[PDB]
C-alpha cells in the first residue's frame, strides 16, 4: 500500500465538512501552492470522482487531483476565498444586494447547466459549498456521488421528490436547492429549515401546499406517500420572497415546482426575465 504521498502538504486551517470528509486548507509543501483538501476516511467511486476532475468550468470549484493512498482518500482543490454560507451570515444586517444576489444565482444556474448538459447532478447544494472570490465569482464545490462511501446532514435544501422516496434523481433535485438558497439570500432566512426528513416534508408543504395527483400527478403512488399527511393550503409568494420583484418571484416559483417533470430547468431559467439585467457586481468580502 502507498504512503508519503501527502508531505507535499501542509494543513493550515481546517475550513468545513465535505460529503464525505473534513476539509482543510493546505499549502503544497514544494510549490507554495495553495489548495482545499479534502480528506476522505475508507473502486467504482476511484472512476466516479477522476470524472469530476474532467467537469471544468467557471462556476465549477476545480478538482487538481485525486490521491489515493493508504486506506484514505484525498481530493485537492483549488482555494477560494469564502463560501456562501459565511458571506450570507457576515450580510445578515445590511443583506446582499439585489444586483449580487441574481449574479450569483445566474453563475449558478451556468454552471449547473453545464453541470446537468454532462448528466453529472450535485444532489446536495447547501450555501457551504458555494464558494466565492473576490472578482465577483461564485462555484458549486462538493458534489454528490451517486454512490456514497467513505456533524449533522442539513436538510433544508433537499427536493420533496428525495424526502417522499424517489429512487431516481433527475437534474431538478438541483434547480430545488438553488431555488432554496435564492430565496435565502432575498430574506435572510432559510426557506424550509426542517430538523427531521418528516419536519421538512412538512415545512415545504405548509408553504407550497400538500401535493396532490393535481400539481404533481403520480406523488400518491411515491414510496413514503402516505394518504394520512396533512392537507395544507398554499401561501402566497408575495408572503414568501417580499423584497423579490415579481420576475424574480415567477422564477422562484418555477424552481419549486413540486413536480420535477416541471421544474424549470437550469438553461431555460438562464432566459428567464429576471436575468436581462444581470450585472457582475464585486462583493465586500473581509477575509
Ligand atoms: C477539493 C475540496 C472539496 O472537495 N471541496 C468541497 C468541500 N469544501 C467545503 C466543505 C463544504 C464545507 C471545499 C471548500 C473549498 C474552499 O475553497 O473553501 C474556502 C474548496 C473545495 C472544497
Amino acid at each position: 500500500g502507498p504512503l508519503g504521498s501527502m508531505e507535499n502538504f501542509q494543513k493550515v486551517e481546517k475550513i468545513g465538512e465535505g460529503t464525505y470528509g473534513v476539509v482543510y486548507k493546505a499549502r503544497n509543501k514544494l510549490t507554495g501552492e495553495v489548495v482545499a483538501l479534502k480528506k476522505i476516511r475508507l473502486s467504482t467511486a476511484i472512476r466516479e470522482i477522476s470524472l469530476l476532475k474532467e467537469l471544468n468550468h467557471p462556476n465549477i470549484v476545480k478538482l487538481l487531483d485525486v490521491i489515493h493512498t493508504e486506506n484514505k482518500l484525498y481530493l485537492v482543490c483549488e482555494f477560494l476565498h469564502q463560501d456562501l454560507k459565511k458571506f450570507m451570515d457576515a450580510s445578515a444586517l445590511t443583506g446582499i444586494p439585489l444586483p449580487l444576489i441574481k449574479s450569483y444565482l445566474f453563475q449558478l444556474l451556468q454552471g449547473l447547466a453545464f453541470c446537468h448538459s454532462h448528466r453529472v447532478l450535485h444532489r446536495d447544494l447547501k450555501p457551504q459549498n458555494l464558494l466565492i472570490n473576490t472578482e465577483g465569482a461564485i462555484k458549486l464545490a462538493d458534489f454528490g456521488l451517486a454512490r456514497a462511501f467513505g456533524e449533522v446532514v442539513t436538510l433544508w435544501y433537499r427536493a420533496p421528490e428525495i424526502l417522499l422516496g424517489a429512487k431516481y434523481y433527475s437534474t431538478a433535485v438541483d434547480i430545488w436547492s438553488l431555488g432554496c438558497i435564492f430565496a435565502e439570500m432575498v430574506t435572510r432566512r432559510a426557506l424550509f429549515p426542517g430538523d427531521s426528513e418528516i419536519d421538512q416534508l412538512f415545512r415545504i408543504f405548509r408553504t407550497l401546499g400538500t401535493p396532490d395527483e393535481v400539481v404533481w400527478p403520480g406523488v400518491t403512488s411515491m414510496p413514503d406517500y402516505k394518504p394520512s399527511f396533512p392537507k395544507w393550503a398554499r401561501q402566497d409568494f408575495s408572503k414568501v420572497v417580499p423584497p423579490l420583484d415579481e420576475d424574480g418571484r415567477s422564477l422562484l416559483s418555477q424552481m419549486l415546482h413540486y413536480d420535477p417533470n416541471k421544474r424549470i430547468s437550469a438553461k431555460a431559467a438562464l432566459a428567464h426575465p429576471f436575468f436581462q439585467d444581470v450585472t457582475k457586481p464585486v462583493p465586500h468580502l473581509r477575509l
